[PDB]
């Protein structure tokens, strides 16, 4: 059940990340979905691919984008009317990161137990949509600009990786790659290690 | 019938996007063709890949790469000469959009009747060329930038969804969310919508 | 074994180029090695996906990810230490360019005899970690800033594919594909032709 709730938990994350930085880059209604939608979905679906799950599960389980699309929505007019409160779009991809390594790498897991595929398609699910949103953006992603970001990703797959092979049950070992990679990230945030 | 058609008419008029883009940008004629093969036959290999068809159509159907490249040489040649006569980027792609949001919606009920898979798969085959064209030219897509341009796609899928659901056949289907797209395109930009 | 031999030159070749990029963009050592190990990876990766070979071989064989950290950290070291010798990311991604353009063709004909299949798909396997570094690093890809660099790699893969149809074994087909994609290379970045 902690699979499932991670799920919702990174799409409404990414979702509020994208559809942030759509607002400050000024775009309107239309163009935050379009971003917080892409943000929200492009990770599992980049996955998926890599897995050869095919159709990809955000474009046939109808909760996943609808959740994208409300999430989407519900920050853009939480922005249209307090324009001048903070927008904590690192935070919000930050709880998101921990999210997607820890589901991805299970994703990746119940294919094979090969380390290198878990890791690295546990990562690619964790940044994959933040990437897609910062390509689509016209600027560096976050895997390039900050020194910790991508290898947080992989140190939360790998955590992941590792409580599965030592036999602790998915939800526990879900929980703690949650929490290593998204501890890891408020570290390198507030102690200015990037 | 008509869907065959409308993957040659929008594989041209992707080709002619991408190779305008790449003469206002300066390039010269190998990389013009460069732009518009990849512009025209991007948005189908995407799609093939989210509905797990490999090898996509477009490596092995030898009439849509032959078209890509004798539209993007023809576009070439046409603005070597005429170097001074308007460049419609923007209306050769509304056209690919329609031509490939009902094509590619087309493609994707024939998978499944989800609705949230043949609306989305159906809008990224339409968009996704011209993202490609954007990316690649490090500029901020079409889909961010034009309020109104990514959700048109969505709508011109989502009719044809509906029309197939209602039985109608499938080259009227086709037609009609061609039209739709289209029209709603030409609206948005002879009216300063966006 | 020529072909095992080329997925590891292309891998360090392109992990070089990409770690290369990085130093230049003033990344650290982490990012450096993020920026290798995509542009290393990144060609195999899609080429794999178009021709439905899921999980990728780059993701699950063991010494092709090892060798692209290795020769990213390497990379990133040598540049630490000596900030002031030549950067030859050019002359890193043509090698590599060789090694894919080649390698990648073989791969598509293993598929089908496909000429537009085996030509396109070789090319895209030589560009495409290229691509990604270009694209991540927030730039116009060399794809259309180098007038004949995607087009050498076309010529490469077609070699390629006319070597194998003649009959010729697959050893001395990959190396005279490798040969005339990097001496392509050579003669366009020596002679002044982009
Ligand atoms: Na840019
Ligand atoms: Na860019």
């Amino acid at each position: 059940i902690v699979f499932d709730i991670f799920n919702y938990i990174g799409i409404v994350a990414f979702a509020i990340s994208g559809a942030i930085k759509a607002v400050k880059k000024g775009m309107d209604l239309l163009g935050v979905l379009v971003l917080g939608f892409s943000t929200a979905l492009g990770g599992g679906i980049i996955s998926n691919l890599l897995l050869g799950k095919t159709p990809p599960t955000n474009l046939i389980y109808y909760p996943y984008p609808i959740t994208a699309f409300l999430a989407s929505l519900a920050t853009f007019v939480f922005y249209r009317i307090f324009t001048n409160v903070g927008k904590p779009l690192l935070y919000a991809d930050a709880i998101g990161l921990g999210a997607f390594a820890s589901s991805g790498a299970s994703l990746a897991y119940s294919v094979s137990n090969n380390v290198i595929l878990v890791v690295i398609v546990g990562a690619i699910t964790a940044v994959g949509g933040g990437v897609i949103r910062d390509i689509l953006s016209n600027e560096v992603p976050l895997i390039l600009t900050r020194e910790f970001y991508a290898t947080t990703a992989v140190i939360g797959s790998f955590v992941y990786f590792i409580a599965s092979d030592l036999s602790v049950p998915e939800d526990v070992a879900l929980i703690v790659s949650f929490l290593i990679t998204l501890i890891l990230r408020i570290l390198a945030m507030e102690l200015k290690w990037e």
